[PDB]
């Protein structure tokens, strides 16, 4: 179980103005921190802001959240659920800001919501100093779906308020779950465009200056946002992705011009991750994986993800038998034996 805390600035908000906060359970005789950044879409207007207020309120508001949280997968304290980091510091930072982690806007005379997603991970880390992470030797900020969207758009200015704050020994790192998208053509934009504006969203600022003003849209792709990356960052990403196929307009007799679509997909996906040195990419049709209970099951030419991230911590401090790099390369769903059932 992690605890709920918080914010003690009330002024960094969820969607209608209620307390962000963060579950925390703390390991004393760790110097290791985990920030988990939870998913489930977005939206972009007023219209549907309060559709999804009426029916997925916990994405919008702390007024319904429970004291506690179970610590599942990555999060989890166990050496056998957990065999990368059981002994770590745990956090669970929950989405209430439905702006894919990018806003910094208040509410207001002018808006019925506020979209403090971007202020709400600067706020947990600047109250987690004074509960331990000023003693810290790695940070990493890792999420799923809209998470790892988030990773992507967060982890450098994550590093950068720390060496503000006087911090410059805590390594900040990224694990980005899910959150690789293809910005494709459909089996048969405007929604992000649309999206930043309501938001006052907020991306990297190297990635800012390359497509400059109303294209700010573009760093919400992994694609282009990760080569302005400075910190390391760590891809996970299912080659079919069920979040990307429904974009797509895909719904799983499949004939020939079906076929080609997906087996295209796939070999876009890889291509895009083959200048990526830590990246792991099954051949599989599922969605998250970090925070799942079986999350040690699946494997890339007989490796793991625990253990590929074990040899991403290594190879920070070529490794012979314990790669970084683990990409499918056969072209259909389901063709990896290990993927979820
Ligand atoms: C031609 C063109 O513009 N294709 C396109 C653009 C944006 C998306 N957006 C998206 C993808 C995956 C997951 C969530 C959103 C998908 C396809
Ligand atoms: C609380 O957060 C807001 C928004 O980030 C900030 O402007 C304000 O200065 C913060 N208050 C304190 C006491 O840090």
């Amino acid at each position: 179980d992690l605890r709920l805390h918080l914010l003690l600035n009330t002024s960094v908000t969820c969607n209608d103005g209620s307390p962000a906060g963060y579950y925390l359970k703390e390991s004393r005789g760790s110097r290791r921190w985990l920030l988990f950044l939870e998913g489930g879409w977005y939206c972009f207007n007023r219209e549907n802001c309060d559709s999804r207020y009426d029916t997925m309120r916990r994405l919008m508001s702390s007024r319904d959240w429970p004291r506690t949280r179970t610590g599942t997968g990555i999060l989890s304290s166990q050496p056998e659920e957990n065999p990368y980091w059981w002994n770590a510091n745990m956090v669970f930072i929950p989405y209430c800001s439905s702006d894919v982690w990018s806003g910094a806007s208040s509410k207001s005379e002018k808006n019925e919501y506020a979209f403090m997603g971007a202020l709400i991970i600067q706020e947990v880390v600047r109250e987690l100093l004074g509960r331990g992470l000023s003693g810290a030797k790695v940070l990493l900020l890792a999420g799923s779906s809209a998470g790892g969207t988030g990773v992507l758009l967060n982890v450098d200015r994550v590093a950068e308020q720390l060496e503000k704050l006087g911090y410059p020994a805590i390594q900040v790192r990224g694990l980005a779950d899910s959150g690789w998208f293809l910005d494709n053509k459909q089996y048969r934009t405007e929604a992000i465009r649309r999206g930043i504006r309501y938001w006052n969203g907020v991306v990297p600022e190297r990635c800012r200056r390359q497509f400059q003003e109303g294209e700010e849209w573009n760093c919400f792709f992994g694609y282009k946002v990760y080569p302005t990356l400075r910190s390391p960052v760590f891809v996970v990403q299912w080659l079919f992705d069920e979040a990307q196929l429904t974009v797509d307009n895909v719904h799983l007799p499949v004939q020939e011009g079906l076929r080609l679509y997906i087996q295209n997909l796939g070999r876009e996906l890889r291509h895009t991750l083959k200048d990526v040195p830590a990246s792991f990419a099954p051949a599989c049709l599922s969605h998250e994986i970090i925070i799942r209970s079986h999350w040690t099951d699946v494997q890339v030419k007989g490796t793991s993800l625990p253990r590929a991230l074990h040899c991403w911590d290594r190879s920070l401090h070529p490794l012979k038998g314990c790669p970084v790099h683990l990409v499918d390369s056969c072209p259909w769903p389901h063709c990896n034996p290990s993927c979820p059932t």
